[PDB]
């Protein structure tokens, strides 16, 4: 390997010892008798100190010579000095050019002369050279590493159900449609049938992490054609605040780990994640709507709330209840799917729920219905054809535990997470109506 | 919830407390003065016992209008006692009915009655309540966390990379097509050009397990059309070696992992699980085929190896070098694609390798061609056209360190980990030329 050490990991106990690091030049300083040449890798950048006498006279005419983002690698020898802006400074002993960089750069990573969206994506590979880029990303992978092993502290199997489908759906909208050599299929919008299914198999607690395919018709900063959804279905539940309780643990750990491991990353961003406070505060959807109502927001009772509705909910819970997270839930059951189960003694309403996240629906889920004839009804009331949902229907007649799950969508989390306006911001090759490339 | 422990999970410190257990009826015996009932969970069968003398007359009622697969759960005190074959029983002071299974059930879930693949797959959720089926998805979900877990001890970080694409990241052969919008666009064999893009970036060390997608034209027993593969890139590599050496040590971590934490599922599967011995042999493709010549099969210097050449290879390797897995390496360069590095001092030769498993391909990969006018050319040599793939070809201009990695097929590891003989035992919901549905 051309390096040792990252940038970070080059701490006292290394003092006087030879290292090799690597990376993109950041800047060079040629300053007469004394140079100095400044690599970026993926932690931070590392300072090469040339004083005239201390190195190699090729070494000393070399480092001018030397490009903005040009490939290098050094070894030299690590000297602690409080004279070095990071505690320490290599001397080096060979200096070599692994790649020349081009000289109009796409973009400009020192972040002075910033670009649109748009441009940052098309060169994303360029975008990520700037700290508060990387940082995103970095964060990205904890929060997905947070999730997964606090699924399987709690005793969850991981599955992976097929993305190729050609099931009926409850809505038949934001299909993307595809041969499948002689018949026609899709691509999955979410696995909810499929983890449903695993419900009568024993394995009880299912998680997935895969990609879902939404052909959504326009854009929104909260929307993405293509996004990873974190999904969990959990059996022998007595309601669906056991799978509340759950999510909010969840989303919870997810929040201290990059709390307590992105503290770094946080700071790059200049931004203060709030430790979690446990109950998230719920608010009915009745209580919804008429805190709604007295904004002078309509919301008719039996209809989903708005886009707008959860934005001034959001802004809400936040100056009453000091609530950055929040769940909504007790739907109306006309507002909800099928596959919920309405409360037995109220039945306009119905066990479903969502979780808000600064304003923003990051999840929803709910107790299914699992009874089979009940379930069946359900789908008439749809106004749906259930013989349409037979595979899905057969998985309910042979011995199925009650149920309840959600889905979780990791660009959301992130989004909101961050505070970010933009749900571009947390995914590196964003898909929507008119962005297919890169 | 409706359990508080699985059966695998009472132990003698809980001897005289009290539990509740649930699960599918397994077996029911109606006596006189006494009720035996067993119930199975994910982990095994846990035995009821309720003598007359000592339960609830309206239990001692009930016990015997349970059903095979009927799902229940029971509170009780747990007895352990030499007289219930697994150690110990439970007492029951409340059973609760949750829900009831339907005759005939799709499949046999005692094993008895044996069922076709094609049946047992239209049925997973009963093809899963079969310890020996349970087995494999519970091993395939430690497979995954065990890899997740080395990439991360090794300082890689998960990546997330578009399976909509508007150009092929494999070739023209074995894709599907389809429409985005009004573009044309595909579904991704694999994220290669995506994995080397983000070596320009900084992020050096990636991974990204994920689908993929191939529209195999052939049905065998080891090719899906739909498949989870793990890939990764590293950067800043000297050869392709260093590749072959983090891909064994992952593969070890991963047969590691499922021996210590999944002895009771090797146990059900009656199979031994050998320990890894690292380094695995390398194995050059000329070398190969001196071996096969040796043995009658003669390939012409630059053809692939076909089938029948693995299976002898694999069987060599066991019989010569005690290896169930083993490198080829230096491929021809004519037949890798056009992102691998050819060996710039002997040219028809290249820094590719296949990692086999049981004479199976499980991973294939290479150094990279990270030098943009020879990849170019390279581009050229397919016979494809460059202009394809500018937003790929962008991420080399502008400082790319060297760099190599792999795709590791989940389906293909586990099947050949366990020596199964067919693909389609080790994804749930396989697709293939036939299947489509569930
Ligand atoms: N049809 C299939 N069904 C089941 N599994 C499959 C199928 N096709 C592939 N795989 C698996 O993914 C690995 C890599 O794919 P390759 O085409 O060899 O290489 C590539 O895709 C490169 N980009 C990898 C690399 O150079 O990094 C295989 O070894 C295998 O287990
Ligand atoms: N097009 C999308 N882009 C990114 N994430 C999405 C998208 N569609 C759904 N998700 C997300 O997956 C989760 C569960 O799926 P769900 O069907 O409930 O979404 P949704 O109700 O349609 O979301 P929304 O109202 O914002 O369109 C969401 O709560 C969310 O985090
Ligand atoms: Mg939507
Ligand atoms: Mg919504
Ligand atoms: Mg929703």
């Amino acid at each position: 390997m051309y390096r040792t050490h990252y940038s970070s990991e080059i701490t006292e106990e290394l003092n006087g010892q030879k290292v090799k690091v690597a990376g993109w030049v950041w800047e060079v300083k040629d300053l007469g008798g004394i140079k100095f040449l400044w690599i970026r890798d993926r932690d931070g950048i590392v300072q090469i100190t040339a004083p005239k006498k201390k190195v190699d006279p090729e070494l000393f005419k070399l480092i001018p010579k030397l490009r903005s983002e040009d490939v290098v690698a050094v070894e030299g020898v690590v000297n602690f000095t409080p004279k070095a802006k990071l505690g320490f400074e290599i001397l080096p002993e060979k200096i070599v050019v692994l790649n020349r960089a081009e000289t109009p750069l796409p973009l400009d990573p020192t972040g002075k002369v910033k670009a649109e969206l748009d441009t940052r994506l098309d060169n994303r590979f360029m975008d990520l050279r700037r700290p508060e880029v990387m940082a995103i990303f970095k964060i990205r992978s904890s929060v997905f590493k947070a999730v997964r092993d606090f699924f399987h502290e709690n005793g969850f199997i991981e599955i992976h159900t097929p993305k190729i489908i050609a099931t009926a759906t409850e809505g038949g909208t934001e299909l993307f449609p595809m041969k499948y050599f002689e018949e026609d299929a899709f691509l999955a919008q979410s696995p909810q049938l499929y983890k449903q299914i695993m419900m009568a198999s024993g394995l009880d607690r299912v998680y997935e992490i895969a990609p879902i395919f939404r052909a959504e018709e326009h854009n929104t900063t909260r929307h993405l054609n293509e996004a990873w959804s974190i999904d969990s279905e959990m059996a022998f539940i007595e309601d669906e605040e056991e799978v509340m309780s759950f999510l909010e643990r969840l989303v919870a750990h997810a929040i201290n780990y990059v709390r307590e491991h992105n503290a770094k990353e946080l700071d790059i961003l200049n931004f203060e994640l709030e430790e979690p406070k446990l109950p998230f505060p719920r608010v009915s959807y009745d209580k919804a709507l008429e805190i709604l109502g007295d904004l002078g927001k309509e919301i008719p009772w039996g209809e989903d709330i708005d886009t707008e509705g959860e934005r001034l909910l959001g802004k809400y819970m936040m100056e009453n209840e000091n609530a950055p997270l929040y769940f909504l839930y007790q739907y109306p059951s006309e507002a909800k799917p099928f596959y919920i189960m309405k409360y037995d003694n109220k039945p306009e309403i119905c066990r479903a729920f969502d979780l808000e996240y600064r304003g923003v629906e990051i999840s929803s889920g709910g107790q299914r219905e699992h009874r089979h004839d009940i379930l069946v009804e359900q789908i008439k009331e749809k106004g749906l054809n259930p013989e349409s949902f037979e595979f899905y229907l057969k998985a309910f007649r042979y011995g199925m535990p009650p149920h309840g799950g959600f889905g979780l969508g990791a660009e959301r989390l992130i989004k909101q997470m961050l505070d970010l306006p933009n749900i571009r911001e947390v995914i590196l090759f964003p898909r929507d109506r008119r962005r297919l490339t890169p």
